[PDB]
Protein backbone atom coordinates (compact mmCIF):
# COMPACT_ATOMS: atom_id res chain seq x y z
CA UNK A 1 0.00 0.00 0.00
CA UNK A 2 0.62 3.73 -0.12
CA UNK A 3 0.36 5.14 3.45
CA UNK A 4 0.04 8.86 3.96
CA UNK A 5 1.22 10.52 7.22
CA UNK A 6 -1.73 12.77 7.96
CA UNK A 7 -2.31 10.21 10.77
CA UNK A 8 0.11 7.92 12.68
CA UNK A 9 1.05 5.03 10.37
CA UNK A 10 -0.46 2.19 12.46
CA UNK A 11 -0.94 -1.26 10.99
CA UNK A 12 -2.04 -4.63 12.20
CA UNK A 13 0.63 -7.18 13.00
CA UNK A 14 0.37 -10.82 13.82
CA UNK A 15 2.91 -12.21 16.28
CA UNK A 16 2.89 -15.15 18.64
CA UNK A 17 -0.56 -15.82 17.16
CA UNK A 18 -1.79 -12.43 18.42
CA UNK A 19 -3.02 -9.42 16.44
CA UNK A 20 -1.61 -6.06 17.68
CA UNK A 21 -1.36 -2.58 16.29
CA UNK A 22 2.22 -1.23 15.65
CA UNK A 23 3.58 2.03 14.25
CA UNK A 24 5.78 1.97 11.07
CA UNK A 25 8.70 4.05 12.26
CA UNK A 26 11.56 4.94 10.05
CA UNK A 27 13.34 6.79 12.97
CA UNK A 28 13.69 3.37 14.66
CA UNK A 29 16.63 1.05 13.91
CA UNK A 30 14.91 -1.98 15.44
CA UNK A 31 11.51 -3.34 16.28
CA UNK A 32 10.35 -2.81 19.79
CA UNK A 33 7.07 -4.26 21.15
CA UNK A 34 5.41 -3.99 24.50
CA UNK A 35 5.69 -6.68 27.09
CA UNK A 36 4.61 -10.11 25.81
CA UNK A 37 5.87 -13.69 26.22
CA UNK A 38 7.52 -14.89 23.04
CA UNK A 39 8.70 -18.47 22.69
CA UNK A 40 12.43 -19.21 22.97
CA UNK A 41 15.60 -17.66 24.28
CA UNK A 42 16.12 -13.98 24.99
CA UNK A 43 19.06 -11.84 25.98
CA UNK A 44 18.85 -8.56 27.96
CA UNK A 45 19.89 -5.43 26.06
CA UNK A 46 19.84 -1.61 26.40
CA UNK A 47 18.42 0.78 23.80
CA UNK A 48 18.00 4.50 23.55
CA UNK A 49 15.21 6.84 22.53
CA UNK A 50 14.60 10.59 22.98
CA UNK A 51 13.91 10.09 26.68
CA UNK A 52 17.00 7.88 27.39
CA UNK A 53 17.91 4.19 27.76
CA UNK A 54 15.72 1.38 28.67
CA UNK A 55 16.28 -2.26 29.09
CA UNK A 56 14.68 -4.82 26.77
CA UNK A 57 14.70 -8.51 26.14
CA UNK A 58 16.04 -9.50 22.66
CA UNK A 59 14.39 -12.34 20.67
CA UNK A 60 16.01 -13.50 17.46
CA UNK A 61 14.38 -15.05 14.43
CA UNK A 62 10.76 -14.23 15.22
CA UNK A 63 8.15 -14.53 12.52
CA UNK A 64 5.93 -11.48 12.27
CA UNK A 65 3.24 -10.70 9.70
CA UNK A 66 2.80 -7.02 8.86
CA UNK A 67 -0.33 -6.22 6.81
CA UNK A 68 -0.01 -9.82 5.75
CA UNK A 69 3.67 -9.51 4.58
CA UNK A 70 6.03 -11.99 6.39
CA UNK A 71 9.18 -10.90 8.18
CA UNK A 72 11.58 -13.10 10.23
CA UNK A 73 13.94 -11.10 12.41
CA UNK A 74 14.79 -9.58 15.72
CA UNK A 75 12.21 -8.30 18.10
CA UNK A 76 13.02 -6.33 21.33
CA UNK A 77 10.27 -6.65 24.06
CA UNK A 78 10.15 -3.80 26.67
CA UNK A 79 8.59 -0.59 27.99
CA UNK A 80 7.87 1.24 24.76
CA UNK A 81 5.01 3.79 24.65
CA UNK A 82 3.80 1.92 21.46
CA UNK A 83 4.56 -1.22 19.37
CA UNK A 84 7.01 0.06 16.74
CA UNK A 85 8.21 -1.58 13.52
CA UNK A 86 11.75 -0.34 12.90
CA UNK A 87 14.02 -0.52 9.87
CA UNK A 88 15.17 -4.17 10.40
CA UNK A 89 11.61 -5.34 9.46
CA UNK A 90 10.60 -2.44 7.18
CA UNK A 91 13.39 -3.52 4.85
CA UNK A 92 12.28 -7.15 4.81
CA UNK A 93 8.76 -6.12 3.56
CA UNK A 94 10.31 -3.72 1.02
CA UNK A 95 9.01 -0.56 2.56
CA UNK A 96 10.30 2.77 1.20
CA UNK A 97 9.73 6.49 1.88
CA UNK A 98 8.76 8.51 -1.24
CA UNK A 99 7.91 12.13 -2.03
CA UNK B 1 12.92 10.60 -4.39
CA UNK B 2 12.58 7.04 -3.20
CA UNK B 3 14.49 6.67 0.11
CA UNK B 4 15.37 3.04 1.03
CA UNK B 5 15.66 2.05 4.74
CA UNK B 6 18.86 0.02 4.69
CA UNK B 7 20.51 3.03 6.36
CA UNK B 8 18.85 5.62 8.67
CA UNK B 9 16.87 8.02 6.44
CA UNK B 10 19.11 11.05 6.78
CA UNK B 11 18.66 13.94 4.32
CA UNK B 12 19.69 17.56 4.09
CA UNK B 13 17.35 20.27 5.30
CA UNK B 14 17.94 23.96 5.03
CA UNK B 15 16.93 26.27 7.87
CA UNK B 16 17.57 29.93 7.31
CA UNK B 17 20.38 29.30 4.76
CA UNK B 18 22.02 26.76 7.17
CA UNK B 19 22.27 23.24 5.72
CA UNK B 20 21.79 20.41 8.25
CA UNK B 21 21.20 16.65 8.38
CA UNK B 22 17.83 15.38 9.68
CA UNK B 23 16.28 11.95 10.04
CA UNK B 24 12.96 11.42 8.29
CA UNK B 25 10.79 9.87 10.89
CA UNK B 26 7.34 8.47 10.37
CA UNK B 27 7.15 7.46 14.04
CA UNK B 28 7.57 11.14 15.08
CA UNK B 29 4.40 13.23 15.56
CA UNK B 30 6.51 16.38 15.80
CA UNK B 31 9.70 17.78 14.37
CA UNK B 32 12.61 18.07 16.84
CA UNK B 33 15.70 20.12 16.04
CA UNK B 34 19.00 20.24 17.86
CA UNK B 35 19.52 23.06 20.35
CA UNK B 36 19.64 26.39 18.41
CA UNK B 37 18.95 30.10 19.04
CA UNK B 38 15.88 31.05 17.02
CA UNK B 39 14.45 34.55 17.26
CA UNK B 40 11.03 34.43 18.86
CA UNK B 41 8.76 33.55 21.69
CA UNK B 42 8.26 29.88 22.31
CA UNK B 43 6.06 27.84 24.57
CA UNK B 44 7.62 25.12 26.77
CA UNK B 45 6.56 21.53 26.00
CA UNK B 46 7.50 18.02 27.11
CA UNK B 47 7.83 15.24 24.46
CA UNK B 48 7.95 11.54 25.05
CA UNK B 49 9.19 8.32 23.60
CA UNK B 50 11.44 5.41 24.48
CA UNK B 51 13.01 6.28 27.80
CA UNK B 52 10.51 8.98 29.00
CA UNK B 53 10.19 12.67 28.28
CA UNK B 54 12.42 15.70 27.73
CA UNK B 55 11.74 19.42 27.85
CA UNK B 56 11.73 21.35 24.60
CA UNK B 57 10.86 24.80 23.29
CA UNK B 58 8.12 25.18 20.76
CA UNK B 59 8.49 27.70 17.92
CA UNK B 60 5.59 28.04 15.39
CA UNK B 61 5.73 28.78 11.66
CA UNK B 62 9.30 27.77 11.02
CA UNK B 63 10.20 27.36 7.39
CA UNK B 64 12.31 24.41 6.58
CA UNK B 65 13.23 22.92 3.24
CA UNK B 66 13.49 19.13 3.03
CA UNK B 67 15.37 18.20 -0.16
CA UNK B 68 14.24 21.42 -1.90
CA UNK B 69 10.60 21.11 -0.73
CA UNK B 70 9.19 23.91 1.51
CA UNK B 71 7.39 23.07 4.74
CA UNK B 72 6.42 25.65 7.36
CA UNK B 73 5.25 24.53 10.69
CA UNK B 74 5.77 23.87 14.33
CA UNK B 75 9.27 22.90 15.48
CA UNK B 76 10.48 21.76 18.98
CA UNK B 77 14.13 22.71 19.99
CA UNK B 78 15.76 20.45 22.59
CA UNK B 79 18.92 18.48 23.35
CA UNK B 80 18.52 15.93 20.58
CA UNK B 81 21.58 14.33 19.12
CA UNK B 82 19.91 14.65 15.69
CA UNK B 83 17.40 16.78 13.87
CA UNK B 84 14.14 14.82 13.45
CA UNK B 85 11.53 15.63 10.80
CA UNK B 86 8.19 14.43 11.92
CA UNK B 87 4.73 13.88 10.36
CA UNK B 88 3.76 17.56 10.74
CA UNK B 89 6.30 18.44 8.07
CA UNK B 90 6.43 15.15 6.18
CA UNK B 91 2.80 15.61 4.99
CA UNK B 92 3.54 19.07 3.55
CA UNK B 93 6.05 17.57 1.14
CA UNK B 94 4.07 14.60 -0.17
CA UNK B 95 5.81 11.97 1.88
CA UNK B 96 4.20 8.50 1.94
CA UNK B 97 5.38 5.00 3.00
CA UNK B 98 5.04 2.38 0.23
CA UNK B 99 5.18 -1.41 0.42
C1 LIG C 1 11.15 11.68 19.18
C2 LIG C 1 10.28 12.15 18.05
C3 LIG C 1 8.79 12.08 18.51
C4 LIG C 1 8.60 13.32 19.40
C5 LIG C 1 8.27 10.87 19.21
N1 LIG C 1 8.45 9.57 18.60
C6 LIG C 1 9.13 8.56 19.15
O1 LIG C 1 9.79 8.69 20.20
C7 LIG C 1 9.15 7.24 18.39
C8 LIG C 1 8.28 6.17 19.01
C9 LIG C 1 8.79 5.64 20.38
C10 LIG C 1 6.80 6.66 19.12
C11 LIG C 1 10.62 6.80 18.18
O2 LIG C 1 10.77 5.49 17.88
C12 LIG C 1 11.53 7.64 17.24
O3 LIG C 1 11.23 7.15 15.95
C13 LIG C 1 12.95 7.65 17.76
C14 LIG C 1 13.86 8.61 17.00
C15 LIG C 1 15.30 8.70 17.58
C16 LIG C 1 15.32 9.59 18.87
C17 LIG C 1 16.77 9.50 19.41
C18 LIG C 1 17.72 10.18 18.44
C19 LIG C 1 17.71 9.46 17.09
C20 LIG C 1 16.27 9.25 16.54
N2 LIG C 1 13.60 6.37 17.81
C21 LIG C 1 13.85 5.63 18.91
O4 LIG C 1 13.61 6.05 20.03
C22 LIG C 1 14.69 4.39 18.61
C23 LIG C 1 14.42 3.33 19.64
C24 LIG C 1 15.32 2.17 19.29
C25 LIG C 1 15.16 0.96 18.73
N3 LIG C 1 16.45 0.34 18.73
C26 LIG C 1 17.33 1.24 19.20
N4 LIG C 1 16.68 2.33 19.59
N5 LIG C 1 16.05 4.82 18.45
C27 LIG C 1 16.85 4.56 17.43
O5 LIG C 1 16.58 3.75 16.55
C28 LIG C 1 18.24 5.14 17.37
O6 LIG C 1 18.61 5.71 18.58
C29 LIG C 1 19.71 6.47 18.77
C30 LIG C 1 20.64 6.56 17.78
C31 LIG C 1 21.79 7.37 17.94
C32 LIG C 1 22.00 8.06 19.09
C33 LIG C 1 21.11 7.95 20.17
C34 LIG C 1 21.33 8.68 21.36
C35 LIG C 1 20.41 8.56 22.36
C36 LIG C 1 19.27 7.75 22.21
C37 LIG C 1 19.02 7.08 21.06
C38 LIG C 1 19.93 7.13 20.00
C39 LIG C 1 6.71 10.96 19.32
O7 LIG C 1 6.02 11.03 18.31
N6 LIG C 1 6.13 10.86 20.48
C40 LIG C 1 4.76 10.97 20.84
C41 LIG C 1 4.17 9.66 21.20
C42 LIG C 1 3.77 8.86 20.12
C43 LIG C 1 3.20 7.61 20.32
C44 LIG C 1 3.07 7.19 21.65
C45 LIG C 1 3.50 8.00 22.70
N7 LIG C 1 4.04 9.22 22.47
Amino acid sequence: PQVTLWQRPLVTIKIGGQLKEALLDTGADDTVLEEMSLPGRWKPKMIGGIGGFIKVRQYDQILIEICGHKAIGTVLVGPTPVNIIGRNLLTQIGCTLNF
